[PDB]
């Protein structure tokens, strides 16, 4: 069962919205928003959202298993050896957020303090007095991003795996010798950095210029999570405040993959007319620029929606029913609904780029989407015993080598349960980089957006205060 | 009571260390080391110091006063009005950490969101509602360095009352207009920027060609804590590692403030010889250039420490007994020390410039001194009721305005308990921009360092475990 | 009769390598080798070379026609108006080197200090006084590369020409208003920085996507100068240096030019066997990225030429027979080679780009090709008592308005002989820009670098010493 | 005779303002005004001043001699040997221009193409093999700003001399070894690049904060030239047009300097009362921050000319009959004085620096100053012959070794006149960089512009066209 086989299983599910019925299924663990800072509902003027991994959210493993084969015929057609044609994407390996070193060629999982967790090299998994060789410190500076890249996205999960099969095979490959910055065949070296440069480059190809867009629209039902709920929730928000997306991808794109997250025979419930996907948004913008969206952005331009193709001109205009936007900044958005930063609720999956951005720079408040946490949430909870003596185990070796080498086992073992790079949020008792931003910039966050749909209209989502340590 | 006075009164204090008078005394919130991460002081190898406001805490008001005045005569003599010399340093409005808005001449505290949670235009302390006039969104971008400028450190509490004085002064001197960004005196316009970077031109010059250090040296004792116990724990640092200081000042004043701190008629306890100060490190480094110095750094070079003059060369020996370094990087204290990051805790007072850098760049641990705890501590303890008043309250409100005007008004008196802009680490029940990077970049801290005298050698310090929402 | 038709009758022709014959020939202005600086061919130890422009000389106006119909075609793909499709490209308005103005959508010609000598708006010339209405200083900063474009390569000649249809056509559409910066359509305002933004992208991508290379290649005899004294030329060099190509076109394309160019059915001599083209050079590299590589440059690497692919990895090997490179940096070539910097002689069109850049950056030796000259020549042979016209006027005018009025009807007259932008280097009395580069960058230049055939191996280029003013 | 000599023998000789009188004599080279572009001073509307070296022409070698001795001392008091205080400044070394490589400490004069002319190590002049072990292509990159530092300004005349002392001391100390890019001294290296850097840093140092300034006010008859003439021509400009005063200096300097220039018993002509300097300037500007004047300059403030402070405040009225600027831009020239670039002259002696950035940034005409040129024309017209000799030889070679080293012997010859890095201007028949410069960014050129007063006032300066080799 992969994580958006759970998300599809509950997509299935009809809005039973009587009240005492809402309330017990967002007791549930699967359907709960979970909340890091307070936030108050009834105060939200402006939904807004991202449409990639949060609207349209792919089928895993199939879409990441696409992206994977069609990166590597693009790198067989640029000149990799046909070997490469062998792999095949194997979603038990890679965990999001993974840093590539492309010094060393290693994937790491660290900690918000750089401090590593897990190091792989190939699909050789490093021990820690090993890894002192190469991290005399266990440590790395991951803003040296001349170096380090971390794979953050959704997107980045076939590369992630890529890049470890990449290694293991010219590694194993008898002609080439194998260095400690890359791979030698006689007058030709191969650095980790080249290597990790074509490979960006190849999965940059792929979804601009190659035919990922193509075979996903072609075959919508294989690639993307659809669920009638969308447009029930989505109406609801539009009753009490302004609703807009804001996505890269182009109109086109767009189109095509809204108007199927939107083919029903009904509208928001069933017995219901159906709408077009458009009329459920006060503000549509297409090719966004995220992250230079949330700064100086681009210009204001205005989509032709009957070619796909942007009109002559800059945008001065008043916001218009039926008009469709492209490029401008967070600020055309903010000027145009009347909104002001806290009134805001963006809702999105790039922890970096959208979410992290629309904080820090403008204030808005913000939703995160984590579609891996439907399927490591009955992970946690099945596995809570072996957390729970994790915890023992940590707490009886403070108070004071048997200790030491069981920590490891279990830690091994609960690690395990979630793949061979452990859970997204964790290895053990230490947290990852991940889980630290997603505490630190995701107001609200939840394995779907859709999870609003359980709460009522001005819930007020309660955190606990935080105390130094001084103050406890 | 200042917080130098509460720090001078328990360094006039001799040092038991019977086992449990040393247990007893650490229970005392006020000579406690308080914990964010775990550290195992086993692993220590290396114990590194800044020195202004670290090992020479400068007494209070008295040495902020004696900025301030210097300050104010610099701006005098560089053509501002004579009226400035009949301000008078006041300790009870400065809190550390505010934010100068270069735009509107307000000082703002901020939570670490960048939300407003006072503002102060002069010695006008301007309301909600009237806020939103020039903060729309009650938020600023702390980031925008051409805006905004953070006053973190002890050397800028002078300087954050001097503006509030001048900004004051102009307001109500009929020979100026007061305009939006500014004052106007027909033909010429000061704007609030460039009256700040006056200011801050200002104090830079007294700090380095005015005559601050002189004033100072020439009376050490009204303007330098000074504690018996600084050797001894310095002497037991050094049985167990090495010990390292690095400090942007230069040796001259190094050499007299260091000379100071160790005139005592004996060495690191009662009845032993004296020793001098340079004896208790093993690597002396001046002139570092921190922040500067995490990075790339500059050149390492030699002092001669007969004429206080530079060698000619960079320095490219071994580490010699008796040689003091200038320049250089964080890489030659590992280098020469042969450590680790791990392996280093870095103690001193300047939470951004070194302890966030040190953590950040090089993954050194990290000691924060917080000269201002010794005397917030002591309110924190005295008006907890207020606090637990104000916890009860927003409890309250949650489970749903009279509530509402009484939250305002508890806050208010509990924050002018500590000065007119509140704690450094909150107002009411909302944390500060600083108590945020105190908690993440800080993995121990106290009012002074000295509170490790009372901790064992090998003292294991413990911070709870956090987890996630979805994982509590 | 266009400058290509020159080059190719004087292709036609075969060489009689009889040394009176070659004496009497190079007396021509026509087949004459122009000497700014002094060279003496005997130390010139390598001969290196551009493809584009300097061996493949692209037939006038046919391949500036093709190159602006693709990129009308491409502008009317992304929205711009079908009118557009009824502009032709029309060789005698553009002349190389205009600056496009993108702030008031002129094209200007201008002298080496910025002045005005010629502005357009659209096809409507602007006299002197109305051009003080926007440049009150006839005077532009052409280092301002925001607001100016500089339209110096052959490449540009069909978008020189376009920039002025498009401002016409704007300006002359009734659904559009001329503003000072653009057109204005209700809602839409597009400026000329955009517009001009619009079409720089779109030559862009006819020259990288699109089907300008396709259309070149299925009619090499329409659209390429092909000369059988070219390997004869070649050949000769080899006997006396080493022969080097470094292209920034890649090697599909490099290869199919190239085999054109030597496709004759003889080798170097009528009578000789065929040889293929790669044996007339010891280092040939493409993907050559100038200007970068008269720096930093890439990253070296090899050609596998069966495939027209890139091997994987930077090759580190030696200069091989048979070897193809891409990348690299001019240092590649000094250190494969084993030339310094005066030892070769650099033969291009790209005045700017390559030209200066081996002069300034490598002190390399230039030669500097421009195909105008082979038709410029004639103007200026033929038209050469109108310039002495020209100059008596000046002379008389300075000894002391009907004078001046003269002097500007002359002035006219003579420019719209070489067409409606003058002549590539000046505008009567007055040098352009272009000229004061050619003068101070190219030690050689030719309408063709074939001219060299026709001076003798260690012939001794002499120019003028030049004299200051107080020297004279 | 040094060039200030002949300057202060020209400056002793009342105006004889007969026009025959004037017209003989600007017949003599030493009072003519040289010309590289026409400029018809009729249509010049503004005339615009820097000081230093322009209008206070500092007497040579003593001003030299002190500015050496201060940066002798202030490098000894920061630790540098003792030896130092034996060094004399000698006037016969240092040429202007010379480019000091701080990777191998040499002097190098260069040609406009980087091609060396002259090296020195120390005192010891390089030969040309030799030369080539470090300068392989007897090339430099001049714009490699991290490597070269060229010394243009007649204030760099003294460090220029300073440099190769300090390279020759410490080649010849035996406390030193000598290596290829600096000095070991057992543990301590001292690159070449740290020596230059102290150098640099303490010319600075005597500037801003040492005693030069005092030194130079305490004697001003020893140190600066004096003309009855200058208030006499300085009337003279003002009849016609508007004259500004932009120098980077101080308020309190200028005023001591320009105070000292227009002390005589009369005003602009004997008899005629004297009038304050600040009268003969429509706008005068302090503290003009050039080059970064000629962009976007700084702040336009004023000054307080009884205090000699700034007034509070950015400047933003009219111009004022009586009011000192500080600071601005040269927009602020052009907006006070409603002047456009052509119809400007600015006069200075900063051929970088001023010359060039106003001609190119800003199309003003250009005056250049070269006090230099005084003695220097002397010595051209009393060795014309030796030159003579030298260009019958270049062309006696040209028409084809006895020849070659007979080349060498006259160049050194005549070289050796100048000094011992020669003129100037050029190396024997090769012009310098500097020669190069002055051509291109001076549209006028003399020893002082004191000689424009034997020019009437709307005198057309004629220079020949340029003409292109193919049109010549």
């Amino acid at each position: 069962t992969s994580w958006s086989d759970r998300l599809q299983n509950a997509a299935d599910m009809p809005a039973n919205m009587d009240k005492h019925a809402l309330k017990k299924y967002r007791r549930e663990a699967y359907h709960r928003v979970f909340v890091n800072r307070s936030l108050a509902m009834e105060k939200i003027k402006c939904f807004g959202f991202d449409m990639d991994y949060t609207l349209a959210v792919y089928k895993s493993p199939e879409y990441e298993s696409l992206g994977f084969e069609l990166t590597v015929e693009r790198l067989v057609s640029i000149g990799y050896p046909q070997e490469l044609l062998s792999f095949a994407y194997d979603s038990t390996f890679p965990t999001r957020g993974l840093v590539f070193d492309t010094l060393y060629g290693n994937l790491l999982k660290v900690d918000a303090y750089g401090n590593l967790l897990v190091c792989a090299h190939g699909f050789n998994f490093i021990r820690g007095p090993e890894t002192r060789e190469q991290y005399p410190n266990k440590f790395i500076q991951r803003d040296d991003t001349e170096r380090f890249y971390i794979l953050n996205t959704l997107f980045n999960l076939p590369e992630t795996y890529l890049l470890a099969c990449l290694v293991d095979f010219f590694t194993n490959c008898p002609r080439y010798t194998s260095c400690e910055t890359g791979f030698k065949d006689g007058d030709l070296f191969m650095s980790y950095r080249s290597m990790f440069q074509d490979v960006r480059d190849a999965v940059d190809w792929v979804h601009y210029k190659g035919s990922l867009k193509e075979k996903t629209v072609e075959n919508l039902e294989k690639y993307v999570v659809k669920d009638g709920k969308l447009p029930l929730l989505l109406s609801r928000m539009k009753e009490v405040g302004k609703v807009f997306l804001a996505t890269n991808s182009d109109y086109k794109y767009t189109d095509k993959i809204m108007t199927y997250l939107f083919d029903f025979p009904h509208g928001p419930k069933p017995g219901s007319s159906h709408r077009p996907w458009q009329s459920y948004f006060d503000l549509i913008l297409v090719d966004a620029r995220k992250p230079l969206f949330f700064g100086e952005g681009t210009v204001l331009r205005q989509v032709d929606t009957k070619t796909g193709k942007l009109k002559i001109g800059t945008y001065t205009g008043p916001l218009q029913h039926g008009i469709v936007y492209s490029g401008g900044s967070s600020d055309t958005i903010c000027d145009l609904l009347g909104a002001k930063g806290k009134d805001i609720l963006y809702i999105g999956d790039h922890i970096f780029g959208d979410i992290l951005k629309s904080k820090k720079r403008q204030g808005w408040q913000t939703f995160l989407v984590i579609p891996e946490l439907a399927q490591e949430l009955h992970v946690w909870t099945d596995k809570s015993s072996l957390f729970e003596e994790l915890q023992s185990l940590d707490i009886f070796l403070a108070e004071l080598s048997s200790i030491q080498r069981r920590i490891k086992k279990v830690t091994h073992d609960m690690d395990m349960c979630y793949g061979m790079m452990g859970s997204l949020f964790r290895s053990g008792s230490r947290q990852t980089l991940f889980a630290s931003q997603v505490m630190r910039y995701a107001d609200l966050y939840a394995a779907s957006f859709i999870n609003l749909l359980y709460y009522p209209f001005s819930y007020l989502f309660r955190a606990a205060h935080v105390l130094m340590p001084h103050e406890s």
